[PDB]
């Protein structure tokens, strides 16, 4: 009973070519893509890149494999994708792209009596996500994902999505699950380009990304606010005690210079400035001003003893309220 | 007298379709499986993968290679494997695996007479396992592993553990060795999923990890405590040496800077607070509170000296019993 | 009617020797070459190579391929690829290539009717760029790629750029895009080289590298340029604070030697020394220089006191100003 | 002349069946194993694993391959080997293992008149070797390498090592060079092993390291061990000197908190103390003791100056010779 | 007039066996071995290893390959190479080797109306160069390369290079360009070798490094010769300055603790000293005597301040005058 599937196999290949498109000559092929996102990879900000894992499925019409039977369709896998025709559908952004072949090719090939093809195939993706990292961290991010055809042109191949945007990606919930960004939603897109070689259909997924604050709050906000107010602490202590006040500006200072580079070990090495490189300048600005007042006042103790109690009890409530000022514009500025 | 077996393997390849499951058009078919790991493999916390080495093995039923002989069995190799019909199985979280190949195939496919068919594979997987790290370092952890068809569907092929759960999952004596984790225990579970291409049966194995505390101890908590116990030591000096002072209270703060700085050089970069972070904040809190009591104690020093000596003598108490009462309060809530 | 064109192909094929190149014995093989960099990869300067990724377009003229049809072109894939003739071009300085075969081998192949062949293939190379860092960062590096035969020399086999320099090599308007480098622009050469085993023509292409400064400037010159700062407030203290001036003289040459030490740990191990190793070796020259004239000041402060306050007075000017005047120098020599 | 050779050759495959082994149904088929190390490669105490190249041979015996010819041997290479049976070998411990397959596949075969079979192939395993350190630096360990078949049982395929212990493992001269360990010995053996598959044998070798210290005495301890002196130091100042003794202590206390960070560094993970770790903490209390006799001395400098001088002049002898006499007892203990 | 050359190919192919040598049972093969190194890839001391790639040439005679046409010689790629007899080449010390398969596999194969056989491979290799670091950083390595048959002895197959040194192995001029090495030169040279399988000749290349130094004298040596000028600046500060010359003793001693730590992060970590650890040890000494001589003096600068002054004032010369002779005698002996 069973051979009447392994005749009509047979039959399907008689006669074919593997190297001809459906409709060649005829009509247009027409390819409908939809995209499942098992998990979105890790984003490398330093690589400009982001690794993902999808099943990339495609379905078009292919008259030649008609056929009649018992069954509506007929489940294979790897075995006969190669037999046949399928679109050279390639990544133009990938920078390195692989597919899984344990236990078995993660392929699927199904087809039905009116010769409609669906091909799904699991693949793990290295695109490049260029970034411009001037509200970093509070920067919200758009890591598109392009394909196409890489030989057949727009006349002869098109790529559309099918039904809705919601049904042609779909994420799981799961997979949306990142140490630093948040996957807010997709959007999809087409549009043709012109090269050498002629038109293509381009399609284009994009993934709006906005980054999760916290990690730098832990790691470089919080050191450097705790530093300023350390700074401020010599104000408390007497003029006399010049060394002790040294110490204050001068560790502060150094510290606030190492935070700089230590922050910026992880950061890509971007050359212009990022919302946080402005509020460490201003944190070492308010240390650094600090030792200043500490220079200046210990310079004219001697002269003029009264102007020098004023500057320094003054100080005791100008660089706090200014600081406490500056976080708000700061914060407010880049949250809204 | 060798040449019988040669006989019977040619004897079962003929008219045999590889491209055909057992059973169909006349039952589901029915895959048995079981897993012994060799190694558990690294957890990589920045990765939220680890790595894992198993023996996964497959048995179903398929009357098409019935045979009589001598012989019950034909062990058997990778050779005739590629000539039949195996299991389309897939680990839909396996982000990258891989097999082994040396010297040869690490396969084996063995055949009884009444059709019955084993099917064992070696294999190296690199699965996601997210992980909630907010009670870290005192975190548990459920890894799991997900495997399934990815083109038979649940009409077509079901797959389920074999005997209980110990027959169903093993792991070796020695595989279970890692360095910051126990392997407390293992589950096992089967569930459908539905998709875009049907329903299908998802076999699930959990394994249980229990962080082996000790090297935080080592690494973050010890340095935290005796660099608070450091800075209490201020508290035993006299007020007039204000340079004395300031040195323990300026360099404890730094230092506790530079441990939040590198305990999490290891962490993952997760945008919210650890149990270890919440124990670096409190004993931030302390040494630059102490600090502040060398100010304050040092503004009045002169004004109202009686009430300075109190605070001073008062502080070498309280600071030390506040530390020890929250350590108490610390590790008993996250060590029960 | 699509049965036309599969005999078509069957035709070409039929005495048809791959191993030949056309017009052997007859005349000399000329290939066009043009090029399209999808991305300009980094640039690793530790390793002195780049990685790109490009679609190498080679064209020819075979006339064993002539044919005559409804259609005057055979758009086709990577199938045919290895039934015919094709260029046993390599590149001399790739390190390492490697081709992208998801969702299919990214190749493309077509024949017109006078036997014109195109065989476009992507790849992404790994190329070696020497590097003379002696003006880094102001440093303009040619990062070249070198390709040609392997087998066929000048007299059999001769590749040229087709058309204009530009278009024999374009870049993708988003492709020149990196953390650390302007791609100016592209030039491209031939020339010939006599080998051992025969002479062949080189075909070369060149990428105008202009180092976006902006990086250093955050990470080394302005902490070198701060802590410059620092070390003269010394002088703006009494002589007998002691403790006073020898903190910031101390703090600020470690501080410039960690910088050192820091700065070159991304750079490459290079035995010479870089515009930058001279601005830190000035810093801490001015740095070092100013903790002599504390101790030389301290030295005579009660011999001839009078000395030493001039000369303290007087270096509250000249320090400022041969470091502002060095800066004018240092930057005008490096940025004209 | 040479035709004579093909035809041996050709008459061999002649019903020659690759997928049964030698003396099915007759006897058990038993395997001779040697091996040669060209390198013992390096050591990852941190992943716990060692990779090692070797030249592995097998002898067996095959009937099938009996031939007369004037020549007693049959040099031949890869070419043959997939045409013949051949033992299904694997590494249990093998986390990756591959093969080498320039300019040719790394393997030979040779074959007697007698059907004696010589199979030798170079690998390059990375094993797993589980340690205890509990003694480090002064540990040794016992790294394995087991191998065995996949799919024959004991009943059916048996490996042996060949003649003694020394001509059975062989390492060379330049093989058994490491940077942090010494090779001082190997050792064979062999056991059954009982799996769900049937029993099995096992042929294990172990290679015994002894972990040759100096690295960490110019890493470790010697820091550690001048950091106590320098501690000691402040016992030869003045106790008026409150800032000056501050530093000594304060600095020489975070120095070994610092030291033991950096050391762990490269050490693995692991949830335990080990020799190393005690050596720290008797430092860290020497260190941290020092500061508080300081501390205690200044309390009471007052009230009883005259018993703070016997402590403080006592401690000058005290202090170093409980040092001098833990480092005899930690040496004397771990080296012997 | 093209199809004679596909006549000649076929007819060579007819009645030949790839898997016999030439001269089989009549005489000895020998091949003739020639090398052009296109890069001396970089070398890393820590993995002991080297990377190279070469155009690897082996020329040998085979009768059977005889032929007579218009042309002299048949140039091919590596379509024919399998279908030939090939020497089994292997590299002995070779960890891991690859080739190049961009566009075209980097192969040539040429054939001679004699027979004569010219077979071009490029290559990418991985071999180990064991080193003594007891010079270091002024050492000379001598880092080999070493080939040979893997199947074939000496009474088989035979190596010899070809023509001189000089035109054996070539180095191209910018291939001998590397960060921390000078390639001095290369030699060649032959040896037998008995091994368990029988007698083996091996072809050695050895190519000569000189180590530039620069990178460690502005990486170690300037940090530890201005660290110690800092430590003796302390001589010139007045006793009663506790605080002061404690913090340039205390500071200094610690500043050469954490170089020693900085320098060997990149060294491979060896079990033995190093020339640039002696010279650490040594400014280790000096800025560690200097403090002694502080705390000397300070002990004894009441109960005899005569002789602490002298000693004080006599340090200002000691110690420079045997700074710099020490330099002389450390840069002369491992310079001469
Ligand atoms: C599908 C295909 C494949 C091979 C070629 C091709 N063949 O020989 C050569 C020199 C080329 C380059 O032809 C191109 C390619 C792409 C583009 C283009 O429009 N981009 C924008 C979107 S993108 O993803 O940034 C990639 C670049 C322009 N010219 C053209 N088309
Ligand atoms: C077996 C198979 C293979 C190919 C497909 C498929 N084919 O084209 C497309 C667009 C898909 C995605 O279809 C899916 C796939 C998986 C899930 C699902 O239930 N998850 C939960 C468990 S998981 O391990 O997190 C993986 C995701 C949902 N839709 C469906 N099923
Ligand atoms: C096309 C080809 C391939 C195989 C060989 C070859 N075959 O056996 C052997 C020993 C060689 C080396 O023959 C060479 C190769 C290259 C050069 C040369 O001119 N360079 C300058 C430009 S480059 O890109 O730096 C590469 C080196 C000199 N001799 C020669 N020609
Ligand atoms: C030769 C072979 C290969 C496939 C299997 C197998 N097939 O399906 C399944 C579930 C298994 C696991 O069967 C095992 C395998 C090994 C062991 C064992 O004794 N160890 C100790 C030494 S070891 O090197 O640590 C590896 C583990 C126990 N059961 C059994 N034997
Ligand atoms: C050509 C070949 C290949 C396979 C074997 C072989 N086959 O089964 C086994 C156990 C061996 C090991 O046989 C060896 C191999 C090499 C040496 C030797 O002389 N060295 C010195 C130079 S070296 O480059 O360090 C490599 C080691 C000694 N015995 C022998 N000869
Ligand atoms: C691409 O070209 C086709 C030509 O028919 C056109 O219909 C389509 O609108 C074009 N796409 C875009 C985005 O312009
Ligand atoms: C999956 O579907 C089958 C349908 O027969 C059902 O028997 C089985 O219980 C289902 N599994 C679960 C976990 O619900
Ligand atoms: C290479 O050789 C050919 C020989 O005809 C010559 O025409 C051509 O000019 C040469 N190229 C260069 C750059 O000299
Ligand atoms: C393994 O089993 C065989 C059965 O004959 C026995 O002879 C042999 O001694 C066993 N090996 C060990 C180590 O017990
Ligand atoms: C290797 O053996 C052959 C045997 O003929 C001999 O001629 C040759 O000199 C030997 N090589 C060396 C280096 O001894």
């Amino acid at each position: 009973n069973i051979t009447i599937f392994t005749r009509i196999l047979d039959g399907l290949l008689d006669g074919y070519d593997n190297r001809l498109r459906p409709g060649l000559g005829e009509r247009i092929t027409q390819v409908r893509t939809d995209m499942y996102v098992n998990s979105f990879g890790p984003v490398s900000d330093t690589e400009m890149e982001y690794t993902i894992d999808i099943f990339f499925a495609q379905t078009w019409k292919d008259e030649r494999l008609r056929f009649k039977g018992p069954m509506q369709r007929l489940p294979l896998n790897n075995l006969l994708a190669s037999k046949i025709w399928t679109p050279d559908t390639f990544f133009h952004n990938g920078k390195k792209s692989f597919a899984h072949w344990m236990t078995t090719p993660n392929r699927m090939l199904r087809i039905w009596n009116d010769g409609r093809v669906l091909y799904t195939l699991r693949l793990t993706i290295s695109a490049e996500c260029p970034m411009d990292l001037e509200d970093f961290p509070m920067d919200e991010q758009n890591c598109p994902l392009k394909f196409g055809s890489y030989a057949y042109p727009n006349s002869e191949v098109v790529y559309v999505w099918t039904n809705g945007s919601t049904k042609s990606v779909v994420v799981a919930e799961d997979g949306s699950r990142l140490n630093q960004y948040h996957l807010m939603g997709q959007t999809v897109g087409t549009e043709n380009i012109s090269t050498s070689t002629g038109e293509y259909t381009i399609m284009t997924a994009h993934f709006h990304l906005k980054r999760k604050i916290g990690y730098f709050v832990i790691q470089t906000y919080l050191p450097c606010i705790m530093t300023v107010i350390l700074s401020q602490v010599s104000f408390w202590l007497n003029r006399e005690s010049v060394a002790a006040r040294t110490v204050f500006g001068v560790t502060t200072v150094l510290t606030m210079t190492t935070l700089s580079i230590s922050a910026r070990n992880s950061l890509p090495k971007v050359a212009y400035a990022t919302a946080m490189d402005w509020f460490i300048a201003v944190c070492y600005a308010f240390v650094f001003s600090a030792l200043l007042e500490f220079a200046f006042v210990n310079y004219i103790t001697k002269s003029q003893p009264a102007r020098a109690a004023k500057i320094d009890k003054m100080s005791r409530i100008v660089f706090p309220i200014l600081f406490g000022t500056f976080n708000l514009v700061y914060w407010a500025t880049y949250l809204n």
